[PDB]
């Protein structure tokens, strides 16, 4: 001591800087980070990292059967470039890289499982073992089912677009490695629905939900890690002090380090042995509970759409790079 709020928090929670690009990963050195379409779009703007994009195109060209089409090339490249960038992240960070599974497959268990397997085998081909990877999947019924299958073969999953207790419990019962609820998106939905201008501290509906999920998971002895993410304000983070992980904007990290005073570990549950109900949500109950939760079903649907938009934009960028690559060869001696 004296102990900053950040130092207190770090004694209770694995704190990870929220990063969306490689420069920020290098700067902040987060324990965990993510390869996804948006990070790669960001990198395309960088004269260093864009070369790694062109390399994925070249590698995909080498990989495919003779006579491949441009469509087949772009598809294969989307896979390879995601892995190239994940390997680049693993050279910087000490922990795990979340690897986004194409969100367009979010309602297809078999396709999600097959894509995860493909990405894991690509990582293996490039010298990276599966324990360094989290396969990141939207928490639809089908995505959780795919993760259930994957976990059984030792492929660790991060279940994201996770908004309610129903989704959390379904993941826990399926032995999912990690869930990443987006707290600030839950807050946003309630403000947007009601015109309430704020939900302060413990009243924040995202904080309420993640608090409940954490308490249940620990009391029941579930192994699934809870990573609170996507924060709108610093009070949300403080309310969830003691969560397994919290992904936090660099500016909030700096502010917590500046602050003094007392931070209470609110998320402090441990295993209990008692007669409380063990909740289960089989497919029908899951679907009905989701239907009744307008917040979770809309934020899940919008999130999937947003992920799908960014992967479509990636595909468009790869088409551009291919064109540029061809032009450069034709005009060079
Ligand atoms: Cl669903
Ligand atoms: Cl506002
Ligand atoms: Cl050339
Ligand atoms: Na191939
Ligand atoms: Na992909
Ligand atoms: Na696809
Ligand atoms: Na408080
Ligand atoms: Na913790
Ligand atoms: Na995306």
């Amino acid at each position: 001591g004296m102990k900053s709020i950040l130092e207190q928090l770090s004694s209770m929670t694995v704190v990870v800087a929220d990063t969306g690009d490689l420069d920020s990963i290098k700067k902040f050195q987060p324990r965990d980070a993510t390869t996804n379409p948006s990070l790669i779009l960001a990198a395309a703007k960088n004269p260093d990292y864009v070369k790694l994009i062109d390399k994925a195109i070249e590698s995909s060209e080498n990989t495919l059967p003779n006579g491949f089409s441009e469509i087949e090339l772009i598809k294969e490249t989307v896979d390879q470039v995601s892995v190239f960038f994940g390997k680049e992240i693993l050279k910087i960070i000490s922990g795990r890289v979340s690897t986004e599974v194409d969100a367009r497959l979010s309602f297809d268990t078999e396709a999600t499982v097959k894509k995860a397997r493909k990405l894991i085998n690509l990582y293996k081909n490039f010298g990276i073992e599966k324990e360094r990877i989290l396969i990141k999947i939207a928490a639809t019924w089908e995505g959780i089912k795919a993760a259930e299958i994957l976990e059984k073969e030792g492929i660790k999953c991060n279940l994201t677009l996770l908004f309610n207790f129903c989704q959390a419990v379904t993941c826990a019962n399926a032995n999912i490695t990690l869930i990443s609820p987006f707290v600030g998106r839950i807050l946003d939905w309630h403000k947007a629905k009601t015109g309430k201008t704020s939900f302060i501290g413990a009243e924040d509906p995202g904080v309420i939900s993640v608090t409940q999920i954490y308490k249940y998971f620990k009391e029941k002895g579930f192994k699934t890690e809870v990573m609170g993410a996507s924060f709108r304000n610093l009070d949300e983070i403080k309310e969830l002090a003691g969560c397994d992980l919290l992904t936090i904007a660099p500016k909030f990290l700096e502010e917590l380090k500046r602050e003094k005073g007392v931070l209470i570990r609110k998320l402090d549950a441990s295993t209990k042995i008692n007669n409380s109900i063990d909740y289960k949500f089989e497919e029908k109950d899951f679907r009905l509970s989701m239907l009744e939760d307008q917040m979770a079903s809309e934020k899940l649907s919008e999130g999937i759409t947003g992920f799908s938009k960014a992967i479509e934009e990636l595909e468009e960028l790869l088409i551009e790079r291919l064109s540029e690559m061809k032009n450069h060869k034709l005009i060079s001696a």
